[PDB]
């Protein structure tokens, strides 16, 4: 099973919003790979795009090292480091329930993710527990981010002039985590990646949010009826139960302007010191590592 004279495939891994992951050899470095394949069929092609997002992005922390680009046979190749488990898969793994200290070393993390990539003139777009995957090995403490199928650019990489405040018709990524500004039909920004998380940061709490499973015919109706449930509910009501810092940060998120830089250091402050006044300690002892 071979994608040219490179790469043998070993197994399908998963399958995101466009083409599939396969884990891999690396036959030249002998060792294992994520290997995302679109076929060159597509007449909507978005893997070379992705890759060169991904290629903007190397360096930071927490960002998966990208190892080849091109097309061999029947499709599109993007080569990856591999990475460990989902977010969404631990959290599954965990029963739908993690502790606050897992929910807050997760937050600090992530928190500084989105910052980077905003560092690099981006928005990510596609905030969500599926795009956050831990490292292997050594690297099993450190939380990566992945997808960049749907980031765009907010500002001039040379001016940093933002993007003009202006309509977006799509809800572009994942309509259970998008923002209220998302589901009124304006351009994310750096605010809304923030907002994202909140919600996903509430959903690990709670298991599920308030707006999650509601059924429609229509995949239009199936948006309409979770942004109106988002937008009836408050954002004290959502977080009632919880550390008031969850309640803090989705204000602080939803009360940003559109060109705003968000202060992500007060925001990781605020869970800093939750979690220290709940006499935790940033071991990176996550759940699923008892
Ligand atoms: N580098 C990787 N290592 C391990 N698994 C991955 C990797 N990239 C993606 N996956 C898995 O495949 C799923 C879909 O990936 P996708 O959304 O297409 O990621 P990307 O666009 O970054 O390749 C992810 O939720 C994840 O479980």
């Amino acid at each position: 099973l071979r994608v040219g004279n490179r790469y043998r495939l070993g197994r399908k891994i998963g399958s995101g919003s466009f083409g599939d992951i396969y884990l891999g050899t690396d036959i030249a470095a002998g060792e294992e790979v994520a290997i995302k394949l679109e076929c060159v069929k597509t007449k909507h092609p978005q893997l070379h795009i992705e890759s060169k997002i991904y290629k903007m992005m190397q360096g930071g922390v927490g960002i998966p090292t990208i190892r080849w680009c091109g097309a061999e046979g029947d499709y599109n190749v993007m080569v990856m480091e591999l990475l460990g488990p989902s977010l969404e898969d631990l959290f599954n793994f965990c029963s739908r329930k993690f502790s606050l200290k897992t929910v807050l070393l997760l937050a600090d993390q992530m928190i500084s993710r989105i910052e980077y990539i905003h560092s690099k003139n981006f928005i990510h777009r596609d905030v969500k527990p599926d795009n956050f995957l831990m490292g292997l090995g050594k690297k099993g403490n450190l939380v990566y981010i992945i997808d960049f199928g749907l980031a765009k650019k907010y500002r001039d990489a040379r001016t940093h002039q933002h993007i003009p405040y202006r309509e977006n018709k799509n809800l572009t990524g994942t309509a259970r985590y998008a923002s209220i500004n998302t589901h009124l039909g304006i351009e994310q920004s750096r605010r809304d990646d923030l907002e994202s998380l909140g919600y996903v940061l509430m959903y690990f709490n709670l298991g599920s949010l308030p707006w999650q499973g509601l059924k429609a015919a229509t995949k239009r109706q199936k948006y309409e009826r979770i942004s109106e449930k988002k937008m009836s509910t408050p954002i004290e009501v959502l977080c009632k139960g919880y550390p008031s810092e969850f309640a803090t940060y989705l204000n602080f998120c939803r009360s940003l302007r559109f060109d705003d830089k968000p202060d992500y250091s007060y925001l990781r402050q605020l869970f800093r010191n939750l979690f220290h006044r709940q006499g935790f300690s940033y071991d990176y002892v996550f759940d699923w590592n008892m």
